[PDB]
């Protein structure tokens, strides 16, 4: 036996906080969590304990340490079938990554609606508040490869597979409410532009290069989503703290055949929260798997990601009531004009067992709809419907990708389709066609109906010539970017300016930067001037005189577009670094941890080495990480208790830890002699908002810190940070 | 026309320093760089200027902006073949990445021997110093995906495809002289252990995780390459500044049929140089494409990567003369015992045109040898021979991957093989079998001979039973790690310690850390105690009393194992950050740029914003990047000219710039009022070795600076950096 005697190789099969236990496969970690999809994957789950090592043919292997050779220093023999099976399988492990959104992290969960929506849709998964629908959700970036970093600036994908009783419904969204382009025909162009440039394949995971800004400068329709991407929306703190949107207008179809237009929304119940750019960038180097890790660990801890499904609903007769086209995917529907009606709740409560088998192989496709939904003519949606079926033929090896376990419906599926690579189902039907008499025409078509009926498209009127033409109604590019800008707080505006300025600095051809600044002058002259200035560009007289675009249906702002305008902080599942010394004051530590535990906030105990330290009273404190190994990038706040402060006062790493957290606007709390650390970050004797300080770590020292954490970052600190060399 | 009037979209077709011009495909950048292989690709290069946009079938496209739809707001029509072709090709762009070494960067060049080697090898490419062999070289990391970061801690791959007159020879090596494991049967185990863990696919590009150290702790044969990976060898400054090795003993065979044992080496003519860990890790976040960028830009600048090919030659009668087995790929041959004969030089002088077509699709395989070379019984080599043919069947789509342009021989190739997916050659031979009379038996076998002859294996004697058994002569695991350890400088020793300490700190299961510490105590107690101390572990008495392993054939060190013991700095191609201010002392800048130019050292002008600044004498200085956009991580030294130092004196980014560079041991030079920056980095009034300072930037100031740059980093500074919060 290689396992240790004390059984410490095996993670506890119960919820534990991040870092307490090694992470494990979801069905070993949380064996008691179940839903109908997880249950149905049981036939393909393979265990391992107490089984013999075999070939794939079931032959027991005696020596898995050597090749077969003629003499123990001799040549390897071709007859070594155990070696060749094992190397062959290794040699063919990889499958193509997704063309876009290659980088992504996934979890199982469930959805339930709040009430029946049968008055507006016959969709079965929305028919009954008791009806629970298993889900599999994959979150992702867009641009980078599967091995790229999580906390890049990019759009995020938020893809949900609902395993309904009437088929698979995939809701394939992003974390911003619009897309960059209007017609699918341009997708390979846009994607080629944002992707690594084709001569040298640089840069990975970054829009900060010439071809992307070239495209944008020439295609003003992209400016709306670019504004989002340049805002702090482009750097979420967690997949748990971002919004999701279906982007397109789709249709709900009720049992009377009435169509209602709908846009889909996901509201994060843990609230909205983003990083700051310098933090996000550095974090791609300190922990390129930060969001993937954070997601897995939240679930293992029982901080399950929760989201609320919502619908913006527009009657058919209201199609033309707005200043923009409902079918234009570069246009959002302001919540001030059409509120989001709450629909149901989704909880992600189980990690996969095998990342490749469940996550890498999952195929999501927005054409996968169910009776009670239908499409519209949104010409970007329209082209999507072709792609997500097509791409699976190479990515997943052929037309039986629905038989890969994670993709299988849990409801019945029967039809006359046969064969194809790696065909699993063995059909016993004497007929493989219809109509047939030799099996009495089974499986049979089902008329549409109120429930359990066949799919019928809504009979929308089509009238016009066969044209490759953009609708004139789509030809307005600035008003939405402007509404977005005006809806942001002043610090969010600063961050947008600085996103454009940093990205444009990396564009080598100066005329591209100028053409982008010219485009910004059409959206807002304040934004345009602030960017221009950071680039050494002066606006012309002409540019200074560009009339701003009209407001959107009378709105001069919509605060639902801002991350922070309306506080919606949740501290549960956030993390605090506690910087230890070799003689910690235990009364400080007890108080800190007790207050954190009460609010569901985790802690990591840091020191200059691993092992343990002993507190003043003899208490042994296990160290999670070093200052350098778990940098401030990875936590939401930092607390330093009293003790032997001299032990760390001249530690570069410990000082720097505070400077980095200070710069990135995080709450910092210092107790007793840990107040000495005020010098390092240049805090006045009388203190400042965002630095909590006191003789000892209570009375209200933890309440104040916890209040700063609910506000996420100390925005008021922003003018103070250019000073600090961090 | 969309290009700018002044033609600044197009980079000059002449060598230019990094950042001076946009980078370009190699045949547009260096159209007159030719070699036989590059010329032979001309049939497949496709241009673009002045051609009409078409489908793949050659049909001109009128509107590449719109799908075809029934009405300009109507549905997309299935008959849109233009859209579907474009989206189909997009949907299938990706191919499986390499199972290992997926991340890599490649260039064209040539090789030429220094003298005829026909005394020891009939290999045609080694027959005449005037024989020029085109080459294609791909450098890589090992663990991470195609999308992961360059400056990770990893082994690096160094693969060279020689397009010889008698066949392709691929020399498929790494940047350390041994591998982790003895027998190819264990390669899937080792690789699964090092790769992201299967439940959650974390971590990317890092050995710093439980499963890797689990394997290492249980397989002491790994310890030798583990030591190299934990040293600064695991973090090269550049693919130009690392060694390459074939690892295995192979054979040269001469025209008389005499076999000589050979190990291959590549010696970098730019010298050996590595980053420090904190810089490397941070650089994976600031520029994950840094090595790829730096290789491409060196070649565009004319800093061609050059390497000397070297052979360690051991006569057949000397097979058993050492105290390790020549066929054990975890053992190196110390150059103190068998010197490296320098045999030729390879120059990398042209970048690819298309990364995907030339780099991603390149197939290298060590079984691709030519008459004059042969294999040995090394059980790791033996197993590789199977893998590199097998893996291309999925990765490159079939058995015709040799017809992919970058992979084609430039010499004749004719045989009876036919068909296979994407067969390009159209065979006219009446026969597809031999022996045949219908084509008079052509193409025909060729007897082996001194030149242009067929391949015959060296008739090595085999005697032994069919066994799966490790040779007992491979059962020694510690003496090579020890020799490597003892051969490092004191500062390289500290970085090895820090390497294990950092990595093991991230292993969650503490017993794994302990088991690894125990292994180190079988190598060297000093090492084992220093790593234990960082982990909060105490060695027992038993561990304190483990006898060290014996010397290697009497050697207690070999300075050729160190990166830095023997000075071999070359500053050509290195880069310095010059930090600007809004009134630069122009006389300082003239002197600096002049001295750098003379040594081939590049410069990047940095400021708080883009655009320009104007010098005291009115010279207009273009800014390359901001302090934040081109961090000190990306440069070899920092110089700060005099001028209006007040302008940057209080800029946090400029201050941090100097702190970061100082912490990573880089030379810093400060002229006139720039010396006010001594305060940010805590430098005593009467100066410190590694900080160049003077009233102005005279001739002596630049010589001192360039002398430091030749020593790569200021190792004496290491005790000062603990103090610095950066
Ligand atoms: C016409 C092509 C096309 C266009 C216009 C879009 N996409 Fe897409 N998308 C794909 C073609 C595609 C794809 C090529 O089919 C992918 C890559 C691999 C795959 O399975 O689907 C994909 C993947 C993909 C994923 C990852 C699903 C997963 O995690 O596996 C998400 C979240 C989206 N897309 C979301 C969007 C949104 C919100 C869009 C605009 C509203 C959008 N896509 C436009
Ligand atoms: C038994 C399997 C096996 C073993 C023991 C090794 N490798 Fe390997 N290697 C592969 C199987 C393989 C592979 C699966 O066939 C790869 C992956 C993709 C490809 O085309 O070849 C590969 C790729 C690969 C590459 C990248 C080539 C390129 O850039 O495309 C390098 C540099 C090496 N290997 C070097 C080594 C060295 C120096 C080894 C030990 C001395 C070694 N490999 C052991």
């Amino acid at each position: 036996s290689l396992a240790p005697e004390d059984g410490s190789h095996r993670p506890a099969a119960e919820p534990t906080p991040p870092g307490a236990q090694p992470t494990a496969p979801g069905s070993l970690k949380a064996p008691d969590t179940r839903n109908e999809k997880l249950n149905s994957l049981e036939d393909v789950r393979k265990g391992s304990e107490n089984y013999a090592l075999t070939t794939n043919q079931g032959v027991r292997i005696a020596d898995d340490q050597n090749s077969l050779r003629a003499g123990s220093r001799g040549p390897t023999l071709l007859e070594d079938f155990i070696l060749r099976e094992k190397i062959t399988h290794f040699d063919h492990e990889r499958i193509p990554e997704r063309i876009v959104h290659a980088r992504g992290s996934a979890a199982h969960g469930y959805f339930q609606p709040y009430k029946s929506l049968s008055d507006i849709t016959k969709a079965d998964f929305l028919s009954d508040p008791n009806k629970i629908t298993p889900v599999f959700v994959r979150f992702s970036t867009v641009q980078g490869g599967a091995g790229s970093a999580d906390t890049v600036r990019d759009i995020r994908g938020f893809a949900t597979k609902f395993y309904t009783e009437e088929g698979i419904f995939d809701l394939v969204g992003n974390n911003t409410p619009i897309f960059f382009i209007q017609d699918a025909h341009k997708f390979p162009d846009f994607v080629h532009a944002v992707k690594p440039e084709p001569h040298w394949a640089i840069p990975q995971g970054q829009n900060a290069h010439d071809t992307f800004w070239d495209y944008v400068s020439l295609q003003p329709e992209t400016l709306h989503n670019v504004m989002w991407a340049m805002s702090d929306r482009g750097i979420p703190r967690s997949y748990r703290t971002m919004e999701g949107f279906g982007i397109h207008t789709f249709r709900l179809i009720n049992a009377e055949g009435k169509a209602t237009f709908v846009r889909f929304h996901w509201k994060p119940l843990a609230g909205k929260a983003s990083l700051v750019w310098d933090e996000a960038q550095k974090l791609t180097g300190r922990d390129p798997d930060f969001h993937r890790r954070e997601l897995w660990e939240a679930i293992e801890a029982g901080d399950f990601p929760e989201y609320e499904l919502g619908f913006q609903l527009i009657p058919e007769e209201d199609e033309f009531k707005f200043d923009f086209d409902l079918l234009d995917p570069t246009k959002l529907i302001p919540e001030e004009l059409v509120p989001v009606q709450r629909v149901g709740k989704m909880v992600l409560n189980r990690n996969p067992d095998n990342f490749f088998a469940e996550n890498e192989q999952a195929a999501f496709h927005p054409g996968h709809i169910v009776p009670g939904l239908d499409f519209t003519n949104d010409p970007l949606l329209q082209g999507r419907l072709f792609s997500y079926t097509d791409t699976q033929i190479s990515r997943l090896g052929g037309p039986n990708f629905h038989e890969i376990p994670i993709n299988r419906p849990t409801c019945p599926y029967h039809n006359f389709q046969r064969d194809g690579m790696h065909r699993m189902g063995i059909d016993t039907n004497p007929a493989n066609y219809e109509p047939n008499s030799i099996n009495d025409n089974w499986p049979r078509e089902t008329p549409p109906g109120p429930k359990r009926g066949g799919f019928e498209s809504y009979q929308e009127r089509v009238e016009g010539n066969k044209v490759r033409e953009r609708s004139p109604s789509f030809g307005e590019y600035y008003s939405h970017p402007r509404l977005f800008w005006l809806s942001q707080t002043p610090f969010e505006q600063r961050h947008i300016v600085d996103g454009f300025s940093f990205e444009l600095s990396k564009v080598v051809r100066p005329y591209i930067r100028e053409r982008v600044v010219d485009q910004l002058a059409h959206i807002d002259l304040t934004l345009a001037q602030a960017v221009a200035k950071n680039l050494g560009i002066e606006l012309t007289d002409d540019q200074l005189n560009i009339t701003p675009p009209p407001d959107v249906n009378g709105l001069k702002k919509d605060p639902s577009l801002s991350l922070y305008a309306i506080p919606d902080g949740d501290v549960k599942g956030r993390v605090v670094a506690i910087l230890l010394n070799d003689e910690v004051r235990s009364a400080d530590l007890l108080a800190i941890l007790k207050a954190l535990k009460a609010k569901g906030v985790h802690a990591k105990l840091l020191y200059s080495r691993m092992g343990e330290v002993t507190a003043d009273d003899g208490t042994v404190l296990p160290i999670a990480a070093t200052f350098a190994g778990a940098p401030s990038l990875t936590v939401d706040a930092v607390i330093v208790p009293c003790g032997n402060i001299a032990d760390i006062a001249d530690n570069g790493d410990a000082n720097y830890y505070l400077m980095e957290a200070y710069k990135h606007l995080k709450p910092i709390a210092l107790a007793g002699d840990a107040r000495k650390f005020k010098a390092t970050i240049k805090i006045a004797d009388q203190g400042e908002e965002g630095i909590v300080e006191a003789d000892s770590a209570d009375g209200s020292f933890m309440d104040e810190l916890l209040t700063l954490m609910a506000a996420h970052r100390v925005w008021s600190r922003i003018p103070k940070i250019d000073k600090i060399p961090a």
